[PDB]
C-alpha cells in the first residue's frame, strides 16, 4: 500500500508519494532501464491500494491494477465504487470485500467516456494538488457527474504522474494553484501505450522505433519520436505497459 496526505503537502511530499507508487508496481525486467510492467498477476496481488487523505484527514482507498496502472475502483467509508467494465468487476472480487454496499459507476474508466460523463474534456479541467483535495472530497459521497470529473483529476495526478516524470513535475508546479494540463501532458497520456510498445519493439531493431510516435513537447511543438535516445525515453517515461497487454 501507498499513502498521500494533502494536509501539509508540498512538492517534496508529493514526489515521495509518486516514488512510492512507482516502487509498489512489480517488474522482473527493465527494457532500456525502464521497469517493464508484468503481463499478468493472479488473485488479489493484481491490485495495489492507495490511501489518499484530503486536507481535512478524510480518506478514500483507491484500487489500482499493477499491470497497467488503471484505477479499478475506490472505497469511501463503507461503500465501494467500481468502473463499469469487466476488469473492474473482476477486481471487485478481491478488494473492498468488507464494504456494506457496492456501486457500479455509470461509465467505464476510459478518458473519452469519463469526459462525456463529466461534461467536459480534460483540456478544460484544472489539475493540481488542490484539485486532488477536491476530488477526494467529491468521491466521499456519491455523485456520478461530479465523480467523473474527480476521477479525471485523480487519474492524472496519480497514475499518469507515475508513468511520466514530466507529468509528476507538472503536478508539483501545481502544488498550491490548479491549472489545466499542458498540451504535452495530454499528448503523453494519450501516447503511453504507443510508447511502451515502440520501446519494447526497439529491443531487436537497434533502438529504432518500428513506427514513430508523434508528441507535443514542453512548448506546443509537434515532434516525432523515432528512437530510444529521445528525451522521452531516457528521462521521462518511468513505466512500460507490457506489449502482451497492447
Ligand atoms: C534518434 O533520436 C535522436 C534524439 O531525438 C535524434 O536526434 C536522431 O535524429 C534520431 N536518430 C535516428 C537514427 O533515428
Ligand atoms: C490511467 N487511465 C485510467 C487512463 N489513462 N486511461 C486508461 C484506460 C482506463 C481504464 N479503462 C480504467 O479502468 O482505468
Amino acid at each position: 500500500d501507498v499513502s498521500f496526505r494533502l494536509s501539509g503537502a508540498d512538492p517534496s511530499s508529493y514526489g515521495m508519494f509518486i516514488k512510492d507508487l512507482r516502487n509498489a508496481l512489480p517488474h522482473t525486467e527493465k527494457v532500456y532501464n525502464i521497469p517493464l510492467l508484468l503481463p499478468s498477476v493472479s488473485g488479489a496481488g493484481r491490485y495495489l491500494l492507495m490511501h489518499l487523505f484530503n486536507y481535512d484527514g478524510n480518506t478514500i482507498t483507491v484500487a489500482v491494477d499493477v499491470t497497467n496502472v488503471y484505477i479499478m475502483g475506490y472505497l469511501a467509508l463503507t461503500t465501494s465504487y467500481f468502473f463499469n467494465e469487466p476488469a473492474a468487476d473482476l477486481a471487485s472480487q478481491y478488494v473492498f470485500r468488507s464494504a456494506r454496499r457496492k456501486i457500479t459507476l455509470p461509465y467505464s474508466g476510459n478518458y473519452e467516456r469519463l469526459q462525456i460523463a463529466a461534461g467536459k474534456p480534460r483540456e478544460k479541467i484544472p489539475i493540481g494538488l488542490p484539485a486532488l483535495d477536491t476530488a477526494i472530497s467529491t468521491l466521499l459521497h456519491y455523485d456520478s457527474t461530479a465523480a467523473a470529473g474527480a476521477l479525471l483529476v485523480l487519474i492524472q495526478t496519480t497514475a499518469e504522474a507515475a508513468r511520466f516524470k514530466y507529468i509528476e513535475q507538472q503536478i508539483q508546479e501545481r502544488a498550491y494553484r490548479d491549472e489545466v494540463p499542458s498540451s504535452a501532458t495530454i499528448s503523453l497520456e494519450n501516447s503511453w501505450s504507443g510508447l511502451s510498445k515502440q520501446i519494447q519493439l526497439a529491443q531487436g531493431n537497434n533502438g529504432v522505433f518500428r513506427t514513430p510516435t508523434v508528441l507535443v513537447d514542453s512548448k506546443g511543438n509537434r515532434v516525432q519520436i523515432t528512437n530510444v535516445t529521445s528525451n522521452v525515453v531516457t528521462s521521462n517515461i518511468q513505466l512500460l505497459l507490457n506489449t502482451k497487454n497492447i
